[PDB]
């Protein structure tokens, strides 16, 4: 199996062409390969596949380091765009992809950054999925050490967004694991901790479902901004500072797609026998 290693803001990926290769594996193999000392080492593994809808360019699959398959990854989407361009699977400026859930559009900008149309944020609890009697802008999540308030939203994957006074001292280390597997999120959740600097600028840390705290989470950045906008605490264009760097998120509100812009970098190419 040939693969490439890439990263977006230090969130690192193995990306595999599954158009010209037949690519499949067990969760055990994914976990073996994710290991940084005995495997390849990665936060997520992505596959580029032929589309099921032939009007689209590609199908996009995402695997976590823990071996789980999920339906969204924002940093990965940017890497996916850079990969299919660099490797000559396409030369289109606007690339249309499907996922297990909705479609997305990946735009290769002239400054080489990628702007991703992530689709419209999903708010209805049952669709997130998230257990709640009614849609609310804030939900109460009880944990063993603290009850917190969060917004909840899906970008194709589930997010719970907690507002914090100071990003450096937020209890990500203890609260993150408690929220990530909270009983109200039947498919687990990415737990975001957001410090609002002003209406166009936040700092964010995300304890990811199936990966823990990493250097950056694009879909987490999307979710935090969507939640802040829904709550009336943020404007429609927001700079999000993550440990590994910054993303620009744009969202004009319900009925509209959310856009995420940022870097994507190819590192090396590899070959491995599974
Ligand atoms: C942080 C990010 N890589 C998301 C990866 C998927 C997440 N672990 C999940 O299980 O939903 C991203 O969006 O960049």
């Amino acid at each position: 199996m040939q693969f490439s290693k890439m990263h977006g803001l230090g969130n690192d990926f193995v990306v595999v062409d599954g158009v010209t290769q037949n690519v499949f594996f067990t969760p055990e193999t994914i976990r073996r390969l994710a290991n940084r000392h005995c495997g390849i080492g990665f936060d997520q593994l992505l596959i580029v596949e032929a589309p099921y809808d032939p009007e689209l360019d590609f199908h996009y699959r995402i695997f976590n380091a823990d071996g789980s398959e999920v339906s969204q990854c924002g940093n990965g989407a940017r890497c996916f765009a850079r990969f299919v361009t660099l490797k000559g699977l396409t030369n289109k400026k606007d690339i249309s992809v499907s996922t297990q859930k909705g479609n997305m559009v990946l735009t290769v900008k002239d400054d080489n950054q990628i702007r991703v149309n992530m689709g419209e944020p999903i708010w209805e609890p049952a669709k997130i999925p998230f257990t709640a009697n009614k849609f609310e802008k804030n939900y109460i999540l009880r944990t063993d050490i603290q009850t917190v308030l969060c917004g909840a939203v899906s970008m194709g994957n589930p997010h719970c967004v907690v507002q914090v006074d100071d990003i450096q001292t937020a209890n990500v280390e203890q609260l993150g694991p408690l929220l990530e597997s909270h009983e109200r999120f039947p498919e687990r959740v990415n737990a975001g901790f957001m410090q609002i600097i002003n209406k166009e600028h936040i700092k964010l840390r995300v304890y990811e479902r199936g990966a823990g705290e990493t250097q950056a989470c694009g879909s987490g950045a999307c979710a935090a901004v969507a939640v802040g906008i829904m709550q009336g605490l943020l404007n429609n264009n927001v700079q999000v500072d993550l440990p590994g760097g910054s993303l620009m998120i744009e969202w004009n509100g319900v009925g509209h797609p959310l856009y995420m812009t940022g870097e994507a970098t190819h590192i090396y190419d590899g070959f491995i026998t599974l």
